[PDB]
């Protein structure tokens, strides 16, 4: 059993879909990953009975980045000159505490997903019930926890869209966004998988699990 697809407009001032291979600095992927999209639908509603599957992502806004940080050239110079490692250690600890990042700026996507009923489904569980809890909640802007744009420091706004339906020159045509995190192993909820994302007039089809992921 699967639901009809829902459609969820998500956006924010900033986003950070952390690239996993660069495990020192935090850099964002060019667009929301399927796992982060799944993770937003689950924030609105999830239960063991159900499995959210992301089918496609529509990028609404141009891909722009920004260097951001949450003690400078001359201070280093002076503390070395003054022979003060204590201050130099404080400056190092302090720099790490800014947790420098390269984040997406002013984003907005449309997530197209559905859920499938799981083997954890009880007699009281069905598509109708669970689809209606989701829609009621999304319409109302309420959720189990605040959805995020990749990391918890970036809250996700969202509105539910209707059933039906690319004019930005930056988004049109076929574009190869290359390899990116697809989603995490359902099984151990830890070992990541990847797919080559391709974008057509904003639309990025998302392969299912059993496929040329990794």
């Amino acid at each position: 059993h699967m639901s009809y697809g829902v459609r969820l407009h998500v956006w924010g001032e900033r986003a950070l879909f952390t690239r996993p291979e660069m495990k020192v600095e935090r850099v964002s992927y060019d667009i929301i990953t399927p796992s982060a999209a799944r993770g937003i639908l689950e924030a609105i509603h999830w239960k063991p009975a159900i499995r959210w599957v992301v089918d496609s992502i529509q990028v609404l806004k141009p891909i722009c980045f920004e260097s951001i940080r949450r003690l400078s050239a001359a201070s280093i110079s002076k503390a070395i000159k003054a022979g003060r490692t204590d201050e130099l250690v404080k400056y190092v600890e302090e720099d790490r505490q800014q947790r420098a990042a390269t984040v997406l700026r002013e984003v907005g996507y449309i997530i197209a997903a559905h859920f499938e009923m799981t083997d954890k489904a009880g007699p009281d569980d069905n598509v109708g019930k669970h689809l209606d809890i989701f829609n009621r909640r999304a319409r109302r802007g309420q959720c189990f926890q605040a959805p995020c744009l990749g990391t918890r420091e970036f809250p996700a706004s969202f509105a539910l869209l209707g059933d039906d339906d690319a004019s930005d020159p930056a988004l049109s045509g076929e574009r190869d966004l290359g390899w990116m995190l697809h989603d995490i192993d359902f099984a151990d909820g830890m070992t990541p998988r990847f797919f080559r994302a391709r974008m057509v007039d904003g639309l990025v089809a998302v392969p299912p699990p059993q496929d040329g992921g990794v």
